[PDB]
């Protein structure tokens, strides 16, 4: 059942590395930060309930159902298992307003926030944008509660991730459409390959085809800040480009930055093609400095994976719409 609505989000951009935009939860509404993900399936929030000794839930905008007349119990443990990290909480309900619009929401509440990596994120929380298949305890997702009531206008969801990191626009959800301010040429499709996972057949990797040259699979994922492909994948991608493996990324000499070459995404028939000026956090042209990609190892578990995540890195480029009515991802040269 489909409306004449459509709705916006805006969102800020943290350093090219993570996008967020504000939610309301309970009455009166409590505002928090929230990453809208579309390699997740849940919605949570940080707790009141978190014990203070997770300094992570000191720094954050805490949840408290004590302050909430429409709050509705539950209790149901919940425990979240994201490849850079892990959450534990609970379930409740209660209503949420996104872009004006509002549904009441089974949420988790949480109550166990690692400060690693939750002490380095300027958002509280996570607005999961996947199906109901991947949510952790078969809860409804947000965008299914949307539709229920027949307001949007298409089953489809879109996002804008801008590349500047004060006057600007950081980013924007469409909820119920897409955005022609921010996008240009026409949307090319590519249909999902896996039941109720935001994924697609990637059909090659080049730079300047040395990867996934007989087939590979490929996330698409809001919520991430890069690239990722298996520590594999990326180990030799990164020997092509001559970039060095520390902890937690890769680095180039800052002077070789502008002189690495295209990678390419072979996608649906087309290639989405990243240049340096895409990949690289180019923060000076010395050759003292070291200069971090974006690009990283991400070894995701089956049934996902193995898999390519492509993040915030492509989505840059990319302007992506989500349709849920024919289970297809599109793409579009973003402004
Ligand atoms: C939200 C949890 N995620 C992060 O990768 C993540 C971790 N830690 C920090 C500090 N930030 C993250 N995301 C920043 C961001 C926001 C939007 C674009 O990138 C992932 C978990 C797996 C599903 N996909 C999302
Ligand atoms: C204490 C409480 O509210 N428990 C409920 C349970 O009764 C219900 O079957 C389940 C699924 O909606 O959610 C939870």
């Amino acid at each position: 059942t489909l409306g004449n609505t459509t709705s916006s989000v805006i969102l800020t951009n943290y350093m090219d590395t993570q996008y967020y935009g504000e939610i309301g939860i309970g009455t009166p509404p409590q505002t928090f930060k929230v990453v809208f993900d579309t390699g997740s399936s849940n919605v949570w929030v940080p707790s009141s309930k978190c014990s203070r000794l997770y300094t992570a839930c000191v720094y954050h905008k805490l949840f408290d159902a004590s302050d909430s007349s429409s709050y509705k119990h539950n209790g149901t443990e919940l425990t979240l298992r994201y490849s850079t990290g892990t959450v534990s909480g609970f379930l409740s309900q209660d209503i949420i307003t996104v872009g004006g619009i509002t549904v009441t929401q089974m949420f988790g509440e949480v109550t166990e926030m690692p400060a690693l990596p939750f002490m380095l994120a300027e958002f509280d929380g996570v607005v999961g944008m996947g199906f109901i298949e991947q949510a952790i305890g078969r809860v409804t997702p947000i965008f299914d509660n949307i539709i229920s009531q027949g307001v949007l206008k298409e089953d489809v969801f879109s996002f804008y991730y801008n590349r500047d990191s004060s006057q600007s626009l950081g980013g924007q959800i469409v909820l119920g459409g897409s955005d022609p301010q921010h996008y240009e040429g026409n949307f090319h499709y590519i249909n999902l390959i896996k039941t109720g996972v935001w994924q697609i057949q990637m059909k090659g990797v080049s730079v300047g085809t040395l990867l996934c040259e007989d087939g590979c699979l490929a996330l698409v994922d809001t919520g991430a800040s890069y690239i990722s492909g298996s520590t594999s994948s990326i180990e030799k991608l990164m020997e092509a480009l001559g970039a060095k493996k520390r902890l937690f990324d890769y680095v180039v000499k800052c002077n070789e930055g502008p002189t690495l070459p295209d990678i390419s995404f072979h996608l649906g028939g087309k290639e989405y093609t990243l240049t340096s000026a895409d990949y690289v956090f180019q923060e000076s042209y010395s050759s003292k400095k070291l200069c971090t990609l974006a690009i990283h190892a991400m070894d995701i578990p089956p049934p996902t994976g193995p898999t390519w995540a492509l993040g915030a890195t492509f989505i840059r480029k990319f302007y992506t719409e989500f349709d849920r009515r024919n289970n297809r991802i599109g793409f579009a040269l973003a402004r």
